[PDB]
């Protein structure tokens, strides 16, 4: 129902005070407070993320929720809380993890994401699906990027939410990133209501380029222009930022930003100009990809842009097109 829904955001928006506290002030905190600190979380950025620790006594969220007269079964319902089958107890699901809320489109709490920083897996540990929490609905920073992705006419895609957090900070605002899965559906139903252009900045290794392929692919087919940049080779947003500073993140982010077809192509130059069997599959993938482009100057400049990687004119291109 709408009341436990609300009851349930409460317990969140609740807890997050409790765990920004155990953070920042309690002894048991410290280590992961110096953790953050050294990965330059400044005071006032845990303050704004609203960035907390939780315990790990196994009874912290627990106590203060049957404190503060919540129900318990709908705490565990929530995702705050797990259950041991055995005996039917109940016992806190985040234990020893920084805690990073996550809020829905509305800037509500629904969720959580918890980091190791001891090194324990999972690294990240999130919220199971809830009533308040659905994976395929959520996008990290939405809430705080909307403004900016009308204005800007543009949503940036991440990997992690923490390469949100850091792109934020360093300028580039009209970031989000899904919690760790692929963008669903529902994400892209949302994001065309906002933008029709979306740009794909995931980590620079070999998975983020096959998922940067498979996602473009799918956005394409969907009728949205879709952009690539390409981050130096086992690099993500957060360690550009880390390794050469706010200022060279953002111009590198406004320098380099190709379009799908034109990155695809890039990536397959090698194989196209040694295979023929793949010269040909490609060239009509390309022809394919390029005939999706909504754009007519897009779809124009990527014509003239794959051309070269196979060693046809324009109007060739053009022509099986
Ligand atoms: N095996 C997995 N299963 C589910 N989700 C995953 C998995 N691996 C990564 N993710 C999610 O994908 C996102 C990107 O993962 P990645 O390890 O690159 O994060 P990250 O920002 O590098 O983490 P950190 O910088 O804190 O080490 C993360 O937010 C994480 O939640
Ligand atoms: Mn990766
Ligand atoms: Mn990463
Ligand atoms: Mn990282």
């Amino acid at each position: 129902s709408n009341a436990d829904d609300l009851q349930m955001i409460e317990m969140h928006e609740l807890i997050q005070e409790f765990y920004y506290y155990a953070l920042t002030k309690t002894v048991e905190g410290e280590q992961a407070l110096t953790y953050l600190q050294e990965r330059g979380f400044t005071d006032a950025l845990i303050k704004e993320r609203g960035i907390g620790f939780a315990p790990d006594s196994s009874h912290f969220c627990h106590d203060f929720l049957q404190k503060k007269g919540y129900d318990i079964e709908l705490a565990y319902e929530a995702g705050l809380l797990s259950r041991n089958e055995e005996n039917f107890s109940y016992y806190d699901r985040f234990r020893n993890r920084i805690m990073f809320p996550l809020k829905n489109a509305q800037g509500r709490i629904v969720g959580y994401s918890g980091r190791t920083y001891t090194g324990q897996e999972p690294k990240y540990l999130n919220s199971p699906e809830t009533p308040i929490f659905q994976k395929r609905k959520l996008l990290y920073n939405l809430d705080k990027a909307r403004k900016s992705i009308r204005k800007l006419d543009e949503i940036v895609l991440l990997e992690g939410f923490m390469d949100v957090i850091k792109s934020d900070t360093a300028g580039l605002k009209n970031v989000v990133a899904t919690m760790g899965t692929q963008l669903s559906d529902e994400h892209i139903t949302f994001i065309r209501k906002l933008t029709s252009n979306i740009t794909l900045m995931f980590d620079g290794d070999f998975a983020g380029s096959e998922a940067t392929l498979k996602t473009g692919q799918h956005l394409l087919q969907q009728g949205l222009n879709v952009f690539v940049i390409q981050l130096p080779s086992g690099m993500d947003p957060d360690e550009y930022i880390g390794k050469y500073g706010n200022d060279a993140f953002t111009t590198f982010v406004k320098n380099d930003k190709k379009s799908f077809a034109h990155y695809k192509v890039s990536i397959l130059k090698d194989e196209i100009a040694h295979n023929d069997l793949s010269y040909e599959r490609y060239l009509k993938e390309l022809s394919h990809d390029i005939s999706l482009m909504k754009s007519s100057i897009l779809q124009q400049k990527a014509i003239n842009d794959v051309a070269p990687f196979f060693n046809v004119s324009p109007e060739q291109l053009a022509n099986e097109i």
